[PDB]
C-alpha cells in the first residue's frame, strides 16, 4: 500500500579508505577484518577489472589450452578459459576463484575447471611480479580426456 523500505551495505579490500576498517592497518575492532584482498590486491592490483594474464597451458600430451587473460584487479580472480582444441569436449572452462591472503601474495588460486560438462579438473594458477607478471601455475585436469600435468607458462 503506502509501503516502502530499503537498506544495504558492503565493504572489502577494494573500497578506498573504508579499506582501513577493512584490512588491518590500525583499529581496536574485535575479530572482523577483510582477509580476502589484503596482500592479494596489495601485490599492486588496484580496484579495477581485467588484468593481462596472457599465457599457455600445454598438456602432458600437448593437447593443451591457452590461458586467456581474465582477472579483476578488484580481488585477483586469476582464471583463464581453455577453448582451442580439436574436440569440443576438451574445452576447459575455468570457474572464477578468488585469492585470500594465504602465504602473503598467495602464489596459487584453487580454481576448479570443467571439460565442457565434466568438472573433474582442479587448477592452481599463481601470481608473481606485483602487477602480475609471472602468473606461474599448474593444473591437474583429470578425465578420460584430462591431460593432468598441464605446463602453465605465462608472461605480461
Amino acid at each position: 500500500m503506502q509501503s516502502h523500505s530499503a537498506l544495504t551495505a558492503f565493504q572489502t579490500e577494494q573500497i578506498q579508505d573504508s579499506e582501513h576498517s577493512g584490512k588491518m592497518v590500525a583499529k581496536r575492532q574485535f575479530r572482523i577484518g577483510d582477509i580476502a584482498g589484503e596482500h592479494t590486491s596489495f601485490d599492486k592490483l588496484p580496484e579495477g577489472g581485467r588484468a593481462t594474464y596472457r599465457g599457455t597451458a600445454f598438456g602432458s600430451d600437448d593437447a593443451g589450452g591457452k590461458l586467456t587473460y581474465t582477472i579483476d584487479f578488484a580481488a585477483k580472480q586469476g582464471n583463464g578459459k581453455i577453448e582451442h582444441l580439436k574436440s569440443p569436449e576438451l574445452n576447459v572452462d575455468l570457474a572464477a576463484a578468488d585469492i585470500k591472503p594465504d602465504g602473503k601474495r598467495h602464489a596459487v588460486i584453487s580454481g576448479s575447471v570443467l571439460y565442457n560438462q565434466a568438472e573433474k579438473g582442479s587448477y592452481s594458477l599463481g601470481i608473481f611480479g606485483g602487477k602480475a607478471q609471472e602468473v606461474a601455475g599448474s593444473a591437474e585436469v583429470k578425465t578420460v580426456n584430462g591431460i593432468r600435468h598441464i605446463g602453465l607458462a605465462a608472461k605480461q
